[PDB]
RNA sequence: CGUCGUCAGCUCGUGCCGUGAGGUGUUGGGUUAAGUCCCGCAACGAGCGCAACCCCCGCCGUUAGUUGCCAGCGGUUCGG
């Protein structure tokens, strides 16, 4: 499932603005860029999607997490597409840590769509109903891929982990082991399982992410042909 | 009951940070009479306050016509 040249997709990126810890997944240095290893992403990506597949084939969620521009449009697409949460616009802060009291903030989305649907009172003040569906579009914005979350992920997937370290910090706390696509400027101990790959280039979230949704379809129950690409 | 003070403020739940007192939220940019609302945010909500719901005055309509009103008719002791 793995394919080889990512090369043509990635290979990495970033300047000494490095973490030192991610010194093992590097090759050498380039273009004054740090220039990362494709075969220690090799050996990972095994290992990784190992991972993956078995949490797949026990039906075991994943929260998606990306929201670094670059990345945020291929969550909502990627993790749609596996019937899986993701988070894409702003990462609110205790989605884990404090999730019961997050998601009773998710009846509210439900009870809006069940009020909104119709009628149950229009009869309602012209401005509630502004009020209300201001509301309404507000929750959708931050909320859409974190409803499927009716539980504690199982696993969780991030594509920035410096960029969504409070991501990683919440579920640490848990013991919900992290999944991450991370490049040279990362702290890789944080990771459980580990990506070590260009995270900024949409070629490479891109590939990544997608091979990630079709190793969850194809153990899942399926297998899937081409999905949706920004050129 | 006064007062600060009709001032925009004071808290809470859970999360997070801190050994701890405590912090965060409630800070921040814009806006408002206002913690008023907008956006941003390790917070996400909730409460008592603000506001709204009640009374008065301003415009109009309807229900009413006496003890109140008199526009036109008729009388009119000259006082609807
Ligand atoms: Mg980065
Ligand atoms: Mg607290
Ligand atoms: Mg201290
Ligand atoms: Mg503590
Ligand atoms: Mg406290
Ligand atoms: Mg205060
Ligand atoms: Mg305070
Ligand atoms: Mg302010
Ligand atoms: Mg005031
Ligand atoms: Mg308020
Ligand atoms: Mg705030």
């Amino acid at each position: 499932v793995k394919e080889l040249l990512e090369a043509g997709v990635h290979f990495g990126h970033e300047r000494k603005r490095w973490n030192p810890k991610f010194a093992r997944y590097i090759y050498a240095e380039r273009n004054g860029i740090h220039i990362i290893d494709l075969q220690k992403t090799m050996e990972e990506l095994e290992r990784t999607f190992r991972f993956i597949e078995d949490l797949a084939m026990r039906g075991g969620t994943i929260l998606f997490v990306g929201t670094k521009k670059q990345a945020q449009d291929i969550v909502r697409m990627e993790a749609e597409r596996a019937g899986m949460p993701y988070v894409n616009q702003r990462w609110l802060g205790g989605m884990l840590t404090n999730f019961k009291t997050i998601s009773q903030r998710v009846h509210r989305l439900e009870e809006l769509e069940a009020l909104f649907a119709s009628p149950e009172i229009e009869e309602r003040p012209k401005k509630e109903q502004v009020r209300l569906k201001h509301e309404l579009e507000r929750l959708q914005k931050y909320l859409s891929g974190f409803r499927l979350l009716k539980r504690l992920p199982d696993a969780i997937f991030v594509v920035d982990p410096t960029k969504e370290a409070i991501a990683v910090r919440e579920a640490r706390k848990l013991f919900i082991p992290v999944i991450a696509l991370a490049d040279t400027d990362s702290d890789p101990d944080l990771v459980d399982y580990i990506i070590p790959g260009n995270d900024d280039a949409i070629r490479s979230i891109q590939l990544i992410l997608s091979r990630a949704v079709d190793l969850i379809i194809q153990a899942r129950g399926g297998v899937v042909e081409p999905s949706p690409s920004y050129a």
